[PDB]
């Protein structure tokens, strides 16, 4: 974390560079290197807060010209840790979080270090919006070149499936356009192919009007698993593209909502929404409320940014996180089981086994129009171990493993976005042969050296 | 609109200006110069959206030099139409939306053009929050310089009570730092004194730490209006800080969880949340909840982010507004029956008459220790029309001057922020006669030409 720099290179860089420097010995140091995955402790020589396109050039620039290993973060949320490195830099977008909204023509384009929140603020204040996560926290920068689904996915895609463009900056220090007219294999591998070709400084996307949204959120004991998930898995599999209906097994908070007799104890909690009329939503929502016996359920009709905020409702935030996720093209009864056995070991209040169905406008798009792997598979599940205390880590680590290896004979792909750091051979199977070769020539092509290898990598 | 401009000073400008230039003949300048008050119509000179302190440096001094009307923007809320001007320059801040926070300092330092909605997502990431307005694309920096008050401020006092420093472009393009011991005299004018005193560049705030909140809204009919203004203003009086509840008067939106035999009726639809536990909220919630019979209930435990992003669910953002408003030391019973006449003719289905109460923490700080006057004033009334077609305008103005009228003798003074395009001769009634003084001296001072004059304006003594 202290290199020897070249003295005529690093003035260069500062004569450059506008945005904010935060080196090994400043007092923000600590603070600035700590990402979203508290498990990841690693001290960069730098961390170069970019405030404008022309800074990340710099930035890259000197990275390259300086061999110094090259970590990009936009809001810090890799499961695997890639946005800190040890002993190189980090080229931190957090600063770059304008947006700009046009009404008329239902567009904007936002900076790569946007947090969603921001993004959805923005769009918001013309009842406009576009498919993203779920946690407001989370960067639209890492979220989106893995592909990106939230609450708008099932009816309007992935983010990538409303991107119409990026500027991005390559590893030689060029500022490129990508787009499906320029450079449009550029734009296919960017669509799903994480960081892996350059620095996104500015996305483009294509805005859907959003109006209130009916919510709903509910908690059946797991004792009524079998029947709840069974309930979940029919239903979606012709369910309008207007719902969206995920389960998070966990241990249930401690809210009032809830009978102080179930806090903490194993629970489904379902949540669910309809993206469209909320008269038509009440509707669609009550019947599938009664899954199993309902508790603690809340019935709201929202702004859609606030269905954005409100994942989810708790007083402390986890430090320590490990995932274990695949796809599932079917989820059968012995599948089902094994979640439920598993889910049944939670015994820390931050873990959640979620299942996640897609489908709807994701699988519509063709197989080979994205770089984004899996879209025919409908189902996700993410063992999402959380906690606090590093005494702890073997344990929770553990849990995430065994039902990842109980699960596996059920599974394929994996998101890029949920690999946890110790998943870099993950990758070829993620994408698959063909769209892991077709992204390897796109490498080659704009980062023949890998100088961007902190992601789910592509080497060229 | 096109005025003749230095070609020497204007390229100097653009060589320093790191931002965008937007001009009348460019495809964005339409959609660029428009406000949220859509009844504005005007039409700058230039617009240019800054993207640093530097930019913002430079653009001052541009504007000095070519003698050209500033306009200072940051979310385009003014209810006065402050943000845009025909024939001058918009000083654009609204690229300028970064937040540093630091979870150990419990500190966050935002820049002036961030929108309410950027700052409570950055500062939630660590479950931390300073207070702010209810709606989340409200700008930040205009809302602040006015005071700034929402869910937290019973708690936690208004935005400039958190306020801790600021970074400052000044009219001779000078940057400068305000703070208890730096320029202490212009960061008391400008907690309260609006954009009269310079471009913030930079707000530095002390956070909170908030975790989920239990929140409540339902609807009552307008027939039960007296019994249940008269247990909100008589709750209001002994309610712990934690406890935030509002008043609005509306047609009732057709919502699923009304039925429909109230739809686009007046009703009073209360908002009120708890600043604390989510077990002592549901509590204290479920005991106002019967101030009449509730219908159209909702009760959720949400994290403080969505409380704010919450207000208000509705199909369509309304293009053109006109409010009034006031604050008012006791809300008697023959002003709740003024409110409840007024609120009984409501045309509009966007417009509300909004009863709030704050007290609480913004009532414990002593009244000079910033320039935000009436803290002592628990109550405020906001007359807020609200509609789409502008053949309409007469009609939505005409009601909210005639409640205003109607309510006159129970008013004083006048939140800054709440002020309409028609209300510049309110500001000395608004400040109180002290403030107003010591604010022409600090006027004097950082300001002595009046650059800065769109805005609730303080000339310079
Ligand atoms: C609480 C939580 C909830 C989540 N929920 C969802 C969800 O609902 N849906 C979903 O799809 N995913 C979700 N995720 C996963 C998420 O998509 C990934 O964590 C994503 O990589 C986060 O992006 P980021 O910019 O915050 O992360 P970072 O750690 O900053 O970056 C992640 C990766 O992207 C690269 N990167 C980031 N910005 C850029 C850029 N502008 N240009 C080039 N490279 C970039 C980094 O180099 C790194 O490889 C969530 C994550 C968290 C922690
Ligand atoms: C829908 C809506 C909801 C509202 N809710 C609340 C509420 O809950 N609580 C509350 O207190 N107020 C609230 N307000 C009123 C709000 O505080 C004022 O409208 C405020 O002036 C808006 O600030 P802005 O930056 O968006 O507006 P702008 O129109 O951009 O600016 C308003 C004024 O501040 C100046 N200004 C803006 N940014 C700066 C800066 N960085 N430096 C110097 N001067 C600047 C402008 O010159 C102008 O005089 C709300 C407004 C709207 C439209
Ligand atoms: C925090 C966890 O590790 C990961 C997530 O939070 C992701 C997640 O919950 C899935 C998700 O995006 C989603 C997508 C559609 C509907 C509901 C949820
Ligand atoms: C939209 C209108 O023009 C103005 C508002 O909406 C402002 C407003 O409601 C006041 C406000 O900040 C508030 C503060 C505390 C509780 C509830 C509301």
């Amino acid at each position: 974390q202290f290199p020897q720099l070249d003295p005529a290179t690093l003035a260069a860089f500062s004569a450059a560079f506008r945005g904010e420097l935060i080196w090994p010995s400043d007092a923000d140091y600590d603070e600035a290197r700590r990402i979203w995955n508290g498990t990841i402790d690693r001290r960069p020589a730098l961390i170069a807060r970019c405030t404008s396109t022309p800074d990340v050039v710099a930035a890259v620039s000197f990275a390259r010209k300086s061999g110094l290993l090259v970590a990009v973060r936009g809001g810090g949320h890799s499961m695997a840790g890639h946005s800190v490195c040890d002993g190189g830099i980090v080229i931190d977008l957090s600063l770059m979080n304008s947006i700009k909204v046009s009404r008329r023509l239902r567009r904007a384009r936002a900076q790569g270090g946007c947090l969603l929140g921001a993004f959805d603020t923005a769009t918001q204040a013309h009842m406009l919006a576009t498919p993203a996560g779920v946690v407001s926290h989370t960067g639209l920068g890492g979220l989106v070149l893995g592909g990106g689904f939230g609450w708008l996915s099932r009816k309007y895609g992935l983010s990538i499936d409303n991107l119409t463009s990026v500027e991005i900056v390559t590893a030689d220090g060029g500022v490129l356009t990508a787009s499906d007219t320029e450079n449009p294999d550029l734009f296919w591998a960017v669509r799903g192919g994480g960081g892996n070709f350059g620095v996104v400084t500015a996305f483009e996307f294509d805005l859907h009007r959003v109006g209130p949204v009916r919510f709903a959120s509910t908690y059946y004991s797991l004792d009524e698993g079998p029947q709840v998930i069974r309930a979940w898995r029919d239903h979606m599999a012709t369910a309008p593209d207007e719902l969206t209906w995920a389960l998070y097994l966990r241990l249930a908070p401690p809210l009032p909502e809830l009978p102080a007799d179930m806090h903490g104890k194993p629970v489904i909690c379902a949540m669910s929404c309809w993206i469209g009329d909320p008269h038509e939503g009440e509707r669609q929502l009550e019947s599938i409320l009664h899954a199993g016996k309902p508790h603690g359920l809340t019935k709201a009709t929202l702004p859609y940014r606030a269905l954005q905020a409100y994942s989810f409702p708790g007083a402390v935030v986890p430090d320590r996180i490990y995932t274990k996720s695949g796809y599932l093209n079917e989820l059968s009864d012995e599948a089902t089981d094994t979640v439920l056995e598993h889910a049944a070991d939670i015994a820390s209040p931050f873990t959640q086994l979620e299942l996640l169905y897609l489908g709807g406008a994701v699988a519509r798009v063709p197989d080979d129009a994205t770089a984004y792997p899996n879209r025919q598979s409908p189902f996700v599940t993410n063992l999402a171990a959380a906690w606090m205390d590093p005494t702890e880590d073997a344990r929770h680590t553990a849990w995430a493993r065994e039902g990842y290896r109980a699960l596996a004979g059920h599974l394929s792909g994996g998101y890029v976005n949920f690999m946890n750091p110790g998943e870099a051979d993950r990758t070829r199977e993620a994408y698959g042969a063909a769209k892991f070769e077709r992204l390897q020539g796109v490498k080659a092509k704009y980062d023949p050296t890998n100088l961007f290898r902190l992601n789910q990598n592509i080497p060229p």
